[PDB]
């Protein structure tokens, strides 16, 4: 019983975090085998960030311009290259703590755990979602750049996010581990801003199923809806359209609870039109959209990771 | 920027989790040096739990009745003893991954991270508080018993909770790592239930300071209050009394924001009397009480742990 925002255990990632310094900038890097991955903006001065040419800036660097520190041990940089917006520093030592891992580019609406780090040292772990507008609502202070997001599948760490910057509204932008930004953002000082966001409908529905599993049904009703009629309401409330693929994904939760997907859609429609009337669901007075269907099944069924 | 429920990095604890089996019961244990700690109810059958005499049950056990598995490796039990409600199994191997650690009994209102585990394998990490009624609102399924709660201070893991059971309302009860229950609970099947709970006032105030730090002031007002007058309202809303020691603890957040503690109390009083009027604070439509003053300072200032 119970339902909490739950992160993956972070130990496999903690053993990969290092500090990278270039000039006056220190940030975090990810050490896997004999390569350290970090944001390429580590090579920039503040003046560079107005309109940097990274190819031109990087060709001017030498290996000894990069200081990599793993705990109390300096790693010697022996090569470097740039892949999109990620810098890859080849070091003379393979990380003995490298876990099984893969790099994965996620879709909006997916969740992941973040290990927030400063000066190469982990500070905390929390759970996030990739918003529809390709930002994350993280918790990051100065020096957090290079911190990573991940999921774990059995024993395999799937890295999906590296933190690059904070946008004017206080939300965060970053890349996959191959250096491609999520969203339209660039690693340059411009007027770029988060676009209008929407609520992740399939996730709200998953969380309503979690609430039923945990023994609360107050928000259910006797109605159903068509997919098309539900999406008319969703659009009105700035919710993402619900697709047939989303309905299919919710199949297992529907089967476990005995509540047809479109019947749960009718309950969400009534919640959107009438509000929660001072009631709560799973300890929240608003509709929560940062649990995926997979997250609900994992927490309500008890999957582990060795 | 940002503010999330943030757990401590769990790697130091992951390396301590093992599986303990006695008869038909399997649960989790904590392996530190050459001792495994677990709930003593592992020795009970379901019939035993109605009215167990643990001294009488344990004297009948042999070392070979306890199966301890660390990953794929069996640890041989070479002795056992009971301390309050915790069983201590001496094993023939010291855990090479034992971190620096201490055992600490916490006060109600304090927070800690939980590493939820099943069959000795970590599943997830989340942040909890010890409620005033000495329960926790965890997320635990069958097999989670023996999972632990902890805080980290520099490099030292302070263990403060071991999970023992779920109460009828779905909340959770357990012990310190020396086997003493929090609250009046016992490791026997009885009619025991959670008492009435209250809201942790000093934590709500800390979270309002976090909101101001992150740039939101909508709920502030021009009023102040006396400590005594505030506590009259707190009692009416089922909030814990605010003590002078709590005011002192909030000193640093007050100094950083320029908002006197009793002025923040006047804002909380107005929030209790008028509600939030459809507004949110730090993404919540209710007043959050599971962040301590220390938690706020850590997340808004950026402390790490090596």
């Amino acid at each position: 019983s119970g339902f909490r925002k739950m992160a993956f255990p972070s130990g496999k990632v903690e053993g990969c975090m290092v500090q990278v310094t270039c000039g006056t900038t220190t940030l975090n890097g990810l050490w896997l085998d004999d390569v350290v991955y970090c944001p390429r903006h580590v090579i920039c001065t503040s003046e560079d960030m107005l309109n940097p040419n990274y190819e031109d800036l990087l060709i001017r660097k030498s290996n000894h311009n990069f200081l990599v520190q793993a705990g109390n041990v300096q790693l010697r940089v022996i090569g470097h290259s740039m892949q999109n917006c990620v810098l890859k520093l080849k070091v003379d030592t393979a990380n003995p703590k490298t876990p099984k891992y893969k790099f994965v580019r996620i879709q909006p609406g997916q969740t992941f755990s973040v290990l927030a780090c400063y000066n190469g040292s982990p500070s905390g772990v929390y759970q996030c979602a990739m918003r529809p507008n390709f930002t994350i609502k993280g918790s990051f202070l100065n020096g957090s750049c290079g911190s990573v997001g991940f999921n774990i599948d059995y024993d395999c760490v799937s890295f999906c996010y590296m933190h690059h910057m904070e946008l004017p509204t206080g939300v965060h932008a970053g890349t996959d581990l191959e250096g491609n930004f999520y969203g339209p953002f660039v690693d340059r000082q411009t007027a770029q801003a988060a676009g209008t966001d929407t609520t992740i409908t399939v996730n709200v529905l998953a969380w309503l199923y979690a609430a039923v599993i945990n023994g609360d049904r107050w928000f259910l009703n006797r109605f159903t809806t068509t997919l098309n009629d539900f999406n008319l309401v969703a659009m009105k409330y700035n919710y993402e359209p619900l697709t047939q693929d989303h309905v299919d994904i919710l199949g297992p939760l529907s089967a476990q609870t005995g509540i047809a997907v479109l019947d749960m859609c009718a309950s969400l429609k009534e919640l959107l039109q009438n509000g929660m009337n001072g009631r709560t669901i799973l300890g929240s007075a608003l509709l929560e959209d940062e649990f995926t269907p997979f997250d609900v099944v994992r927490q309500c069924s008890g999957v582990t990771f060795q």
